[PDB]
């Protein structure tokens, strides 16, 4: 498969700041969902997830056709809760109807990340909305009772290396996990809706116990009432991914700079880019606009 961006026509730059400006308006408003941690979270869940199912092999996958609005993939038990992002972006593509789904997708995960404070994140127009035979099936993306070898093996099929792992996981400081979305319950840490270098002090800081949880899966609890995976525990056990833990935890600024990196080719893997196509916008926020 190849899949070529193809830039909405006759849409600019502004138009696309438009879409962005509605987005991080509709998080400001909707600030009460999920006890007050509010929507900024769970839409970069989704944006990760409808990224997630690439396979570099086939070039199957990936955010490019937004196959998410199809029941199938939809209906994936590892998409357990991202309805919730889902029902809050569709006023929002009712009022600009001309944007690509994987464009919206992953324009609500940028949107998200720079609203918590975090870095900005360069992003590209041109995912084309692909048929519903071109979904992939269920079962591509991670499991979170593994270990740092699963997780290696798992970030090659995106052709992540261990830094851009690293810093991709630096995103489970953001949100919570919820029984009945995954088996897994409890806060990440003190700051579950701003973005920082948390989960990497709190890996390094926490005393973390073993327990089994309501739903009967294991998870690593701390004193302080946090909680965190078996596969974020990884990243102390394996002594490559714990030198950039230790990097991460000690420099906030090279941890936004390399999820800065990572998490865009996240959102572009398997898209080719023409280069008369227009370079990665940078969205100003609500903020640098005075709105
Ligand atoms: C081995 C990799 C990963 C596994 C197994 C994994 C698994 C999970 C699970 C089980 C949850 C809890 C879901 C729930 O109960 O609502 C979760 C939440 C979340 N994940 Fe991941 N994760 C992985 C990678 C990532 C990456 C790379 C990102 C983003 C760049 C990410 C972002 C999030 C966010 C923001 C939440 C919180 C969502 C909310 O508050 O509703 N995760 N993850």
């Amino acid at each position: 498969l190849v899949h070529v961006a193809s830039v909405e026509k006759g849409r600019s730059y502004e138009d696309f700041q438009k879409v962005y400006n509605a987005i991080a308006l509709k998080l400001r408003e909707d600030d009460e969902y999920d006890n007050y941690i509010g929507y900024g979270p769970v839409l970069v869940r989704l944006a990760w997830h409808i990224s997630g199912t690439w396979d570099k092999h086939d070039n199957t996958g990936g955010s490019y056709g937004g196959t998410y609005r199809f029941k199938k993939e939809f209906n994936d038990p590892s998409n357990a809760g991202l309805q919730n992002g889902f029902k809050f972006l569709e006023p929002i593509h009712k009022e600009f109807p001309w944007i690509s789904s994987g464009d919206l997708f992953s324009l609500g995960g940028v949107t998200a990340v720079q609203e918590m404070q975090g870095p900005k994140i360069p992003w590209r127009c041109g995912r084309v909305d692909t048929p519903e035979d071109t979904t992939p099936d269920n079962g591509r993306l991670p499991d979170a009772d593994k270990d740092a070898g699963y997780v290696r093996t798992f970030f090659q099929r995106l052709n992540m290396n261990d830094r851009e792992v690293v810093a991709l996981m630096g995103a489970h400081a953001l949100g919570k996990t919820h029984l009945k979305n995954s088996g897994y319950e409890g806060p990440w840490g003190a700051a579950n809706n701003v973005f920082t270098n948390e989960k990497y002090l709190n890996l390094l800081n926490e005393d973390w116990k073993l327990e089994k949880n309501d739903a009967n899966n294991e998870q690593w609890d701390s004193k302080s009432g946090y909680m965190m995976l078996p596969t974020d525990y990884s990243l102390i056990q394996d002594p490559k991914y714990l030198s950039i833990v230790k990097e991460y935890a000690n420099d906030q600024d090279k941890f936004f700079k390399d999820f800065s990196k990572a998490f865009e080719k996240l959102l572009e893997n398997g898209i080719t880019f023409p280069k008369d196509a227009p370079s990665p916008f940078i969205f100003k926020t609500l903020e640098e606009q005075g709105l």
